[PDB]
DNA sequence: TGTCGCTACAATCG
DNA sequence: CGATTGTAGC
C-alpha cells in the first residue's frame, strides 16, 4: 500500500489551489524495467498559527491593564468569540504548545506558552498585526503551504519519500505518467540511506531570427540532446548524451533549398523539418512530453530561450503549452517581469539549468556568454553565425545543414559545460544542505538556501521562525602595507573560516547574544550552550574540511582536483553567505548587531596577532582581516618553515577553536598598495627542491576592463621585477619591452583582439540614465539597434576606443569591433592606448622600483614625456 | 518576483 | 572635491 518516490521539485499555486502541493519525482516501475515520472498533491495542508498570551487581560482601545490573569482557557475562548466570527472561521483545532522564540520583535519571551491554531488554507487570512485582549502577537499567518509542508515533514531537498494510503486521481492533473492524491500532509515520510535515481536531462539550443516589422523573435530550429540515465551522485558519463532530436522550420516568406529533403535524408540525424513555426513548436512539446526531461539545460534559458518559446506558442496558439511543464493548465503566466520566475512557472515540475547562472556562481571569467565559456572550460572554439547570415542561409543545402549542426554542436557544449562544472550534482549537495527546493538552487542566490537552512535548524529545535518579510556597519581591518620590494622570503599566514570559527567559539547567535531594538553587543557568556547558528555553521565548516582533506590525496585526476576545489569554494562560500545574511536588510535573519559582533571580534583578532608577531620581533607588512605577511629576511627555506610553524603555534595558543595556518611562502613580493601585490608563490617539490609559481593578486593585470596589451606588458613588467636578474638588466629589459610595444603599436602591428576592453553592465541599456555615455553602455545600445540578440544587465560588452574624427572625449567614442572592422572612418586610436591603457599600468606597478618613472615610460613608448 | 556582508582602488563627470 | 560605476579583495 505503500508508494516509494524521489521528490525533486516542488510547484505551489498560493492563489488558484489553496492549501494543495504538488511534489514531482521519480518512481521505480518493475514492469518497465526503468523510473518514470510521477507527481504527488498533498492536499490540506491547515495553516497553522502561534498566538502569544498576555501577562494581564488589557482593554482593547482603552489600553488597560485589567489584572486578570491570562490563560490559555481565555486565548481560545477569545478566537472562539471575537476573531472567528469576526473573520468568518468555521472550523479550527487548538492546542497549548510551549514554544521558543529569540528574534527581532519586542516583547516576546525567550520560551513561552502558545496556542497553536490550524485551519483549512480556503479560509480567510488573519492580519499580520492581530491583537487582543488575550493575546499580544499572531505568527504564521502568511506562512506559504510549501514551506509548512516541508518544515512539518522535515524534508530538506531532493530524497526518497514513503507516502501512506495514496489514492487516485478522479481525472488526470499532470503529464507524468503515475499520478497520486495524499489527503493530509501526515502521510508523507522521508527514508534515508537510499541512493538517488538516475534523472533525465535534456539539453536544448535554438536558433530564432527577429522579425524588424514587429520586432519579435521566431524560432527557425532547435536542436536537442537527452540523456535518461544521468547520475546526480556520480560522475557524468561519457558520452554525455544518448540520443537526439532536431526541428528546423522554414521563416514566413522564404523558401527551403532545392534538394533540402534529400540531404536532410541522407544525413541520417533525426531532423524534422517543420513547415511553420507553428508545426515546429507542436512537435518539440511532444517530444518534450515524450521524453519527460527532469533536468532542462541550456544557455540564457531564463532570459532568452524559454522567453521566446513561451511567446512564440501564445502568438502562434499552440494547443497544449502546459507539455513545457508537468501541471495541466490553461491560463499561461503574464510574461515579461524580473527574474524567470514567470519561466520557472511556466516550467513548473521540471529544473530549469543555465549554465550562465550557474558559471557565475562557481567559476569566474572574464564574459560569460557562451563562446568564453567553451573557450575556458572546455578549451574548444565556438563558431558563431551572424544573424544575416542565419537569414541567408535558406538559400542552399550546405549552409542549412551547417546552420542545424551548429545548433546541434552548441547543446553538445552546453552539455559538456554542465558536466565539467559538475553542476547537477553539486546543485543536489547544496540542495540536501540547505533543505530548499533545488530549482530555486539552480536559479542563483544565497539568501533563499541560508534563509531555509536556518528555518529547519531552528523548527527542529521548537522555535517559532520569523514570518516572511513582505556600509551599515564596520567590516574587516586591512593594515597599513609597507610598499616595496622584497626579495627575501615573505611569509603568508592566513586564519581558516575566520568568521565562521568566530561564530563557534565566541558563541554568537540569536539565542545568545542580548541585542537590543550603533552599538556592538556584549559577548554572550561561556556557560552557555551552543546555539543553533554555531552548530549548522560548524557543520558546514566540518563538511568542507572534509572534503579539502579528501583534496591532499596523492594520485587525483586533475579534473576530480578541481571538482573539488569548486566544491570547497562553494561551502566556503555558503558560510561566508550565512554569516553575511545577518547583515541583509531583506532577509528573513536580519540581526544586524550579530554581524557588527562577528567583524569587531574579527579586527580585535587581527589587531591582537599583529601585536603577537611584532612581539616576536619579526617584521609585519599587510594583513587583510584574516591574515598577516611576515618579512622573514631569510634565504634559507627550510628556516622560513621552520619559524612558520613556530609563530603559529605561539599565535593558535591563544585560541580554542580558531586556527592560523601558513597561506604561502613568497620568494620575492612586490606589495604596491592595499589588495594589490605580486608575488613568486612556493611550492616545494621535496628534497630541498622547490618549484615558484607567479601569483598577483588586484592588480590591473587581473581586470577584465583593461586591454590586452597592457595587459601583457605588466605581465612582462611583472616577471622581469620578480625575476632574480640584476636590477640593471631588468631595467633594460623594461626599457626594450616598452620600445618594441610601442613600436608595435605605432605600425598597426598589434591584432586587433588585444584592444578590447571588457565592461559588464548592471541595468538595461535603456534603464542607464543620460550620465553622458558610460563607453560600454554606449555600446550595449548600438547592440540592442542592430539586429541580433540583445544584451540585458549583468552582460560584458567588449568595446574598442577608436578615432572617429569627432574632436570629442575618448569614452564617447567607444565603439565595437565589428563597427571598427566595417566602417572605413574609425580607426584604433593608438595614442590613447600608449598613454592611458599601457603607461598607467606599467606607472603603477613600477612605482616602488628604482630606475623606472612615469617620464621614462612615457618615453619608451614613444610619447611626448612632458604631459606624463 | 528576489536581491549575502564590507573595504579599497580607479577612471570619469559635475 | 564629492558622487558614480565597476571590479577587485577579504
Ligand atoms: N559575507 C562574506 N564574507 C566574506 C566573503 N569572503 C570573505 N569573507 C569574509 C569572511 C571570512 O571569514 C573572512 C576571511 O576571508 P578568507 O577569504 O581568508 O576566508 P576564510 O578565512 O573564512 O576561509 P579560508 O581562508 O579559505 O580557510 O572574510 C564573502 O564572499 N562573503
Ligand atoms: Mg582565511
Amino acid at each position: 500500500q505503500v508508494f516509494r518516490f524521489y521528490w525533486l521539485d516542488a510547484y505551489e499555486d498560493q492563489y488558484s489551489q489553496p492549501g494543495v502541493v504538488y511534489l514531482f519525482g521519480k518512481v521505480w516501475i518493475e514492469s518497465a524495467d526503468a523510473y518514470v515520472s510521477c507527481c504527488v498533491s498533498v492536499k490540506n495542508i491547515e495553516r497553522t498559527v502561534y498566538l502569544l498570551p498576555r501577562e494581564n487581560r488589557v482593554q482593547l482601545s482603552t489600553g488597560k491593564d485589567t489584572g486578570a490573569p491570562v490563560s490559555m482557557m481565555h486565548v481560545y475562548q477569545e478566537f472562539n468569540e471575537a476573531v472567528a466570527e469576526k473573520y468568518k472561521i468555521m472550523k479550527f483545532k487548538s492546542k497549548k504548545v510551549d514554544k521558543d522564540y529569540a528574534f527581532e520583535i519586542p516583547d516576546v519571551p525567550a520560551s513561552s506558552e502558545y496556542l497553536e491554531v490550524r485551519y483549512s488554507a480556503d479560509s480567510p487570512q488573519l492580519p499580520q498585526d492581530l491583537k487582543g485582549e488575550t493575546f499580544s502577537h499572531v505568527f504564521g499567518t502568511n506562512t506559504s503551504s510549501l514551506e509548512l509542508f516541508l518544515l512539518s515533514r522535515k524534508i530538506k531537498g531532493p530524497s526518497w519519500l514513503e507516502i501512506k494510503s495514496p489514492q487516485l486521481s478522479s481525472q488526470p492533473m499532470s503529464w507524468c505518467k503515475v499520478e497520486a492524491v495524499v489527503t493530509r500532509p501526515d502521510q508523507v515520510s522521508v527514508v534515508k540511506d537510499l541512493a538517488p535515481p538516475p534523472v533525465v536531462v535534456l539539453s536544448l539550443s535554438m536558433k530564432t531570427v527577429q522579425n524588424a516589422k514587429t520586432h519579435q523573435n521566431e524560432i527557425v530550429a532547435i536542436a536537442a540532446l537527452v540523456h535518461h540515465t544521468f547520475p546526480l551522485d556520480k560522475a557524468p558519463p561519457q558520452p554525455p548524451f544518448q540520443t537526439h532530436f532536431c526541428v528546423l522550420s522554414k521563416l514566413n516568406d522564404c523558401i527551403f533549398p532545392y534538394d533540402y529533403n534529400e540531404a536532410v535524408k541522407q544525413k541520417n540525424a533525426n531532423i524534422e523539418i517543420a513547415l511553420t513555426e507553428r508545426t515546429l513548436l507542436g512537435f518539440f512539446l511532444a517530444k518534450i512530453h515524450k521524453i519527460d526531461p527532469d533536468v532542462i539545460v541550456g544557455h540564457d534559458i531564463y532570459g532568452f530561450d524559454l522567453e521566446v518559446l513561451l511567446q512564440r506558442i501564445n502568438s502562434c496558439k499552440v494547443p497544449f503549452w502546459s507539455k513545457i511543464g508537468r501541471l495541466r493548465r490553461s491560463v499561461m503566466p503574464k510574461l515579461g517581469g524580473r527574474s524567470g520566475f514567470a519561466e520557472r512557472n511556466a516550467a513548473c515540475g521540471r529544473i530549469i539549468c543555465d549554465i550562465e547562472i550557474s558559471a557565475k556562481e562557481l567559476i569566474r571569467c572574464k564574459s560569460y556568454h557562451l563562446s568564453e565559456l567553451v573557450h575556458q572550460i572546455l578549451k574548444a572554439e565556438r563558431v558563431v553565425i551572424p544573424p544575416e547570415n542565419i537569414r541567408n542561409a535558406y538559400n542552399d543545402s550546405v549552409h542549412l545543414l551547417y546552420m542545424l549542426e551548429n545548433t546541434w554542436i552548441d547543446a553538445k557544449f552546453i552539455l559538456q559545460i554542465m558536466c565539467e562544472l559538475n553542476v547537477l550534482p553539486l546543485a543536489l549537495q547544496i540542495t540536501n544542505i540547505a533543505g530548499n527546493v533545488m530549482s530555486r538552487t539552480l536559479m542563483g542566490g544565497r539568501s533563499e538556501r541560508n534563509e531555509y537552512l536556518l528555518l529547519h535548524a531552528f523548527t527542529e529545535n521548537n522555535f517559532i521562525v520569523p514570518d516572511k518579510p513582505v556600509a551599515a556597519y564596520a567590516g574587516g581591518l586591512v593594515l597599513e602595507p609597507k610598499v616595496g620590494f622584497y626579495d627575501k622570503f615573505i611569509l603568508l599566514l592566513d586564519f581558516n573560516s575566520l568568521y565562521p570559527s568566530i561564530i563557534q567559539e565566541y558563541n554568537i547567535c540569536f539565542t545568545t547574544v542580548h541585542r537590543e531594538a550603533d552599538e556592538i553587543p556584549e559577548l554572550p557568556h561561556s556557560d552557555l550552550e551552543m546555539g543553533i547558528l554555531p552548530r549548522e555553521i560548524r557543520k558546514l565548516v566540518e563538511r568542507r574540511r572534509h572534503v579539502k582533506q579528501l583534496m591532499k590525496q596523492p594520485d587525483l585526476n586533475p579534473d576530480l582536483y578541481l571538482q573539488y576545489d569548486i566544491r570547497q569554494k562553494a561551502l566556503k562560500l555558503t558560510a561566508n553567505s550565512m554569516y553575511g545574511c545577518l547583515g541583509f536588510s531583506y532577509s528573513r535573519f536580519y540581526a544586524k548587531p550579530l554581524a557588527a559582533l562577528v567583524t569587531h571580534q574579527g579586527r580585535e583578532i587581527l589587531l591582537h596577532t599583529k601585536e603577537m608577531v611584532q612581539k616576536m620581533n619579526l617584521e609585519v607588512i599587510y594583513g587583510d582581516t584574516d591574515s598577516i605577511m611576515i618579512n622573514t629576511n631569510c634565504n634559507n627555506l627550510e628556516e622560513v618553515f621552520k619559524l612558520g610553524n613556530r609563530v603559529k603555534s605561539e599565535i593558535n595558543k591563544s585560541y580554542k577553536l580558531l586556527e592560523i595556518d601558513i597561506d604561502g611562502i613568497f620568494k620575492s613580493l612586490l606589495l604596491l598598495k592595499k589588495k594589490k601585490y605580486a608575488a613568486l608563490t612556493v611550492e616545494p617539490t621535496g628534497d630541498g627542491k622547490y618549484v615558484t609559481k607567479q601569483e598577483l593578486k588586484g592588480l590591473d593585470i587581473v581586470r577584465r576592463d583593461w586591454c590586452e596589451l597592457a595587459k601583457q606588458a605588466g605581465n612582462y613588467v611583472i616577471s622581469q621585477i620578480l625575476s632574480d636578474q640584476p636590477r640593471d638588466s631588468i631595467v633594460e629589459n623594461i626599457q626594450k619591452k616598452l620600445t618594441e610595444i610601442g613600436e608595435n603599436v605605432t605600425n598597426g602591428t598589434v591584432p586587433i583582439t588585444q584592444y578590447e576592453i571588457n565592461k559588464a553592465l548592471t541595468k538595461d541599456p535603456q534603464d542607464y540614465p543620460d550620465k553622458k555615455s558610460l563607453p560600454h553602455v554606449h555600446v550595449a545600445l548600438w547592440i540592442n539597434s542592430q539586429g541580433g540578440r540583445k544584451v540585458k544587465a549583468g552582460d560584458t560588452i567588449s568595446y574598442v576606443i577608436c578615432q572617429d574624427g569627432s574632436n570629442l572625449s575618448a569614452s564617447q567614442r567607444a565603439y565595437a569591433q565589428e563597427q571598427l572592422q566595417k566602417q572605413e572612418n574609425l580607426s584604433i586610436d593608438t595614442q590613447y592606448y600608449l598613454s592611458q591603457q599601457v603607461h598607467p599600468v606599467v606607472a603603477r606597478i613600477c612605482e616602488p622600483i628604482d630606475g623606472i618613472d612615469s617620464a621614462l615610460i612615457a618615453m619608451w613608448l614613444g610619447l611626448d614625456p612632458s604631459q606624463f
